[PDB]
């Protein structure tokens, strides 16, 4: 039962974080209880805890789903055994994802689901007698995880491939996909892919929204082009929807904006409503059959299809489906847009953009976290900028007033960027 | 929306990838409730659910730790925030692991914790101004996970194509200082290219359930120190008492520079792993250029998983675990002894709460599985191995039942 000061002391001495942290002591609905100057303060989780908390924290339905599962069985090995939570979740996922995806492979994290997607693609072509088809192609600006293979398709400059390469698989990169639709971009993409088609297993991209590579949006029409290009050159298409899934862009999955189905698909983050790590890789029947007809995909992972994480996800997915989630996301998008409009006129702001429940203020310099953090906290909001971006991905349960409280703090952070000393 | 066992099977058959499965409907203590010919039957979890359920399933103390935490905070992002379950767990881990390991990096799986270890080692030598130290060295027979980097040090045969590391021969069971000398000679040839030696200490698990004399770890520690190569121990399988020491490293009295834990860390409730390093590794990386070891992972240091793990570790430490494992080891030895005289049995071996019958041919799972279930035991052999890694809470009578089923499966492989 440590005190905030003891927590801070232990953390300073023994904990590695990604990249002095604030002590969080509670989380309920859209709100976190954080320790500031030795006192608890309530702040909005404008980040959704890294895009996971779509229904808020401590939602009664998700809490209960977990406690109910905990009562009957915490976990059994998925080697030789199956269970209801995996079965229910698999059925839900195949039903709500783009058409053709009827096979589900569970893992424990988004990056591992991407590795699984890559193994599927490589084993697919090997089972066709084409093992030379082993490279991946993507466009720049992407992010697909922190493992070595996932790093090989992350943006090469944002990912510092230069001090990670000769250790990274050498992949094929098209230029940054532009925001607005330009048929010349897709034509150049096809021409590059065509040169490598015989060594390419798959194209892998984040559809519509590129998250951790810079919160960039692109016209859904580009996905239509990639689908067609991949089909003609016999290259699989992989959509990484670990960030875009479960309504976040205003459609259930961002692929839906283009009306295209990839051959393989990854989901994670919002999958469990931000309770527990879980991810999934889906593929088509043709992909699954070719692999399984081939000469023997994974030995684990150990916690594959964990009943607890699967049960809460079922509850989270059913909670989303059982409400008018589309209207809800449309309203949040409208709130973000109206709330961020004022930021456009600010001196250090280069762009303001919104896609579904994603709100972005792009600035003309890197955001100084030692300035941004306390300023947002002074305004009752937890914001975590990265690079030159002040952005939010709020819980879907945020009220119109909470949304404007978030956007108001974002504008205020940008203003300080901003000016200055 | 509330499935019958027949419906679970139909849904699984149509839409689930596994690594025809048996439907599990419950688990409590050392027992699983499985569906066999329509009927819910209880069987022993002789595998501890892939080596994770050390206190058994649904342990009141661990269940309670989870229900307590859920009421307060399910999860927050570990980017810019910290919390009590993370602090409590990092503190326990630093205290109970080999001396010198004082920094903890949490992740969601063992295979990821191994990639994190590799990233620490690579960034370490860059921070020392030695960026040519980039390759890994291991010995044959190992397993480190299913991710791409992790697979690069898994046993080459059995598991560009695709990250070419340095491999010493299979480490022998008995101690032969000549093995260690040849290991040193090979390492010396590559020392300037090598970031780290990575091995499983004492027990190699998914690569063949092979044991080796702890003195080899002693030698590796000295070899590594003399040649400026980091030593990494992957204790994802061996951790938390499984081999009769708290950590397998303890059988040799050595500390690695970096260490990985997972599996039994949470008592098998939830996926969590961790990578620990020394203060010299942490400071040398953090004073180094890039920043960004990870972004990464989204669910890093999950309050729920950390909380249950605290309860699990405290449960283990709060008892005479050492005596418990000794009793388990003794029970496994007595129960498997019989099997050595069987036509198909090459070896019988026990190390802590790990019991192994090695056969002269593959075990048929279509024969082995139903045979042990009829005996009230869930056993999953692999390759030529019939083995168990049972919960620590298994009674002598449960151990005899497990070992009896094991001998019978071995007796059948020969038939
Ligand atoms: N001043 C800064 N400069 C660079 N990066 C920063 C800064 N402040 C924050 N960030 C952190 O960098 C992290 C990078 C994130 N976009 C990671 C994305 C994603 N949620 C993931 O973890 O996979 C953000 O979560 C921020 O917390
Ligand atoms: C979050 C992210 C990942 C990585 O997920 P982790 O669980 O953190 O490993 C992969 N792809 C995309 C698009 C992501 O946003
Ligand atoms: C279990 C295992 C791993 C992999 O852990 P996962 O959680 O399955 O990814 C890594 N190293 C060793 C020694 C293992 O036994």
């Amino acid at each position: 039962g440590l005190t905030p000061e003891q927590i801070i002391a232990v953390d300073g001495a023994h904990l590695w974080h990604p990249y002095s942290p604030v002590v969080a002591v509670a989380a309920h609905g859209a709100w976190l209880t954080l320790i500031r100057d030795g006192q608890p303060i309530e702040v909005l989780d404008a980040m959704s805890s890294w895009w996971t908390a779509i229904h808020g924290h401590g939602h009664p339905a998700l809490d209960q789903a977990l406690t109910t599962q905990l009562r009957v069985m915490n976990h059994v090995m998925f080697g030789g055994l199956t269970h209801e939570p995996a079965a229910r979740l698999a059925k839900l996922l195949v039903d709500i994802t783009p058409a053709g995806l009827d096979t589900v492979f569970f893992s424990d994290s988004g990056s591992v689901s991407v590795e699984v997607a890559a193994k599927m693609a490589l084993q697919y072509w090997r089972g066709r007698g084409l093992p030379g088809k082993r490279r991946l192609m993507t466009w720049r600006g992407g992010y697909h995880g922190d493992t070595f293979l996932a790093m090989s398709i992350c943006d090469p400059h944002g990912g510092m491939h230069s001090l990670w390469t000769d250790v990274l698989a050498a992949q094929v990169f098209a230029p940054q996909v532009p925001r607005d639709y330009d048929p010349a971009y897709s034509a150049a993409f096809e021409a590059q892919l065509a040169q490598h088609a015989g060594e390419l297993a798959a194209v892998v991209v984040e559809p519509v929204v590129q998250g951790a590579g810079g919160m960039r949006f692109h016209d859904p029409r580009y996905l239509h082009d990639l689908r067609d290009i991949c089909r003609r050159y016999e290259v699989l298409l992989i959509f990484d929807e670990i960030a875009t899934g479960f309504g976040r862009t205003g459609a259930l999955f961002a692929a839906d904006h283009a009306g295209v189905s990839p051959d393989i698909m990854c989901v994670g983050k919002a999958l469990t409503g931000g309770y527990l790590s879980l991810a999934a890789t889906l593929c088509t029947a043709d992909v699954a059959h070719t692999i399984s007809a081939g000469a023997a995909l994974m030995r684990g992972p150990t916690f594959m299809a964990n009943p607890l994480a699967c049960a809460v996800s079922v509850a989270s997915v059913e909670l989303l489906l059982g409400q008018d989630w589309r209207t809800r996301i449309t309203e949040l998008a409208a709130g973000l847009t109206a709330g961020l409009d004022t930021a456009r006129a600010l001196p250090a702001v280069t762009d303001v953009r919104v896609c579904g429940a994603i709100g972005v203020i792009e600035c003309d310099r890197p955001v100084d976290l030692a300035v941004a953090t306390p300023a947002a906290l002074d305004r009752g909001v937890w914001l975590r900028p990265f690079r030159n971006l002040v952005y939010a991905m709020p819980p879907y349960i945020c009220t119109p007033a909470e949304i404007t409280q978030i956007t108001s703090a974002m504008v205020e952070v940008a203003r300080l960027v901003g000016s200055l000393p």
